[PDB]
């Protein structure tokens, strides 16, 4: 068994998702935090030296000398070995897409911030609208817990999960008014292993 | 067979590499783009009442009536059905890999402008370091035409040619000092399906 | 000695602005546009060790042999020198308050694109809501035309060229702003701003 | 009737700048702060209904009954009100173009954050460039302290308060500028300001 080590600041950021994916598959790996104690610029530098990276950029997820990095990627690439991107050619796209269709609304939330003046339009405008979206695709299966994709959890679950979790942390519990996405998020907030990986951050 | 159709508007957009991918392969599709003649944001809007989309944002890939949105997600899909995601799970990573970052350093392009007064620092500072990046990866094999995976055209080497030839339509041919990429995107520029393609659009 | 020189890009941005002042006042300068030959980059490359510029950045605007920078400190310059600015503290405070949020909304819609899939929030949410704004402030201010007091003041320009901007791309209502339409229109009739634009 | 009101969030952002101002001269004045209670935005909203803002944004400062907008507006107010703003034509427009590029790699800087992975390009390059520019500016004028004339502007403020609150989240060397840092630690031990940044 290869060692295997996640590389990237003490934040969640572009992670958090990969490390919600081997809590979920409770698979075990070191989670190597930049700047938890010194400067995490002056830490990532030295990485930089020290690890041969394509973009020089983190996550890094190393298993053995392997060095993969892109966080979309390295969760793609963890969700075929483990079975958690759908059962089908068409399903798999699905999963894809609405990943796709998070980190571009999850991009905006890290574009938005007070200085910029934009909250209450990403709070008024932007959250609801792709709120909606996803809220009309849970309804198109519907087809009882909830999934995004088929009958079975797939990255993307945990994706939109993560999503709204990150928000939810700058700023408030907004989902009233789109009960299947609200119960969706809940249902896989209290999975036993995201539940228990959740109150230990 | 299904008819294919491709929902865009009248540019390239996120949808190029969608076009160079069916004109690589020669599989033939209706290219419908919006606004040739009228006004795009009339016939987009009607377009999304008429059709059912995800995140009321085109690309759409239709074949028969099966609707696929997303453009990372539609070529993904396209690469797999059509064997141009190379031939191992590491190099289907790879490729994955190259493909976010040229997504990441595309987008920085497309929010360069002349208003911005950012059009030097992009230029002077952000493409080379990502010229490098990928420069540096043609290097790591070195294991003869030019690709990034594995020793066989995936949709990276398309994404990258995509990239800088968009790049192009704004500003200065920029790569001389980058002799591996420059070689790649003409290799590739020079394929009778793609080059074909080219000269007619 | 004046003279006056302009340099900029070969287009609007932010040169534009100062472009319809120069205009509208009637002043004569060299509208120097880098690229109206070849790479507009290698004359802005050599520009910046030519001429000394504060912050690297164009446009720039020469008087004789000073060095003016920063588009909307000029504009704020040229306002003041040549009494389209205001005529109290409170109404010079206003026209500065309305060319703060017009370069707002302005940089707003040079960061809507295709690629980036913003332009139709743009045009349904960012676009009405700030014509929303232009409006009422042009109700608080016509009694019995003008944003501020009883003149043009360079937020009349400034609201003008905004919008003249956005119609090069965009289709853009007015319709529901009839206030701001006469605005608009007004400025682009007088006879200074008509012959500009009209040799655009 | 001052009194005089400035309605902000619990935060620096745009607002700070205008509380150096406040402190460096000795006004009073009441912070009034979002959500120091609960929902800051709940604040907002009703604030939005029961002040008339022009842009519906803040900060707006309220001096007895007139309702004044925009930051860099209201600074710019400010300064002309009690001459921190230069001594001559030419001077005031220095502060205005520096304070206009503190606003740039001012807004730069709240741009740059972890998700972007823009951090390192910021701190190795967007950064130094401005230090570089602020350090020429500098140099530019110290003869035998400040950026413009014999006195403090506000672009002094301006620019004490960008690297303020960049050293609020990252290192940032000013070692390679020596001016730039003298210039800032100069600044912080003035009474008033010491006073209020120890009192934060
Ligand atoms: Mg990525
Ligand atoms: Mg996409
Ligand atoms: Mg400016
Ligand atoms: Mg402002």
């Amino acid at each position: 068994g290869d060692n295997i080590v996640l590389y990237y600041f003490d934040a969640r950021g572009k992670a958090e998702l990969i490390r919600l994916i081997f809590a979920y598959l409770g698979i075990e790996y070191t989670d190597k935090r930049f700047g938890v104690n010194g400067d995490a610029f002056v830490e990532f530098k030295n990485f930089k030296k020290e690890k041969d990276t394509p973009f020089e950029q983190v996550p890094i997820l190393q298993i053995g000398d392997l060095i993969l990095a892109q966080s979309q990627a390295i969760v793609r690439y963890l969700s075929k070995k483990y079975n958690i991107c759908g059962e089908s050619e068409l399903n798999e796209f699905y999963a894809d897409m609405i990943f796709c269709g998070v980190q571009d609304i999850h991009y905006k939330f890290n574009n938005t911030n007070l200085f910029k003046a934009n909250e209450t339009t990403f709070l008024n405008e932007d959250l609801p609208k792709w709120s909606g979206y996803f809220e009309k695709l849970l309804k198109k299966n519907h087809t009882d817990k909830y999934y995004f994709v088929g009958n079975n959890l797939t990255y993307a679950d945990l994706a939109v999960f993560n999503l709204y979790d990150d928000i939810e942390t700058k700023y408030p519990s907004s989902l009233k008014n789109f009960p299947l996405l609200k119960a969706h998020n809940e249902f896989i907030s209290n999975l036993p292993n995201i539940k228990n990986y959740i109150t230990n951050r």
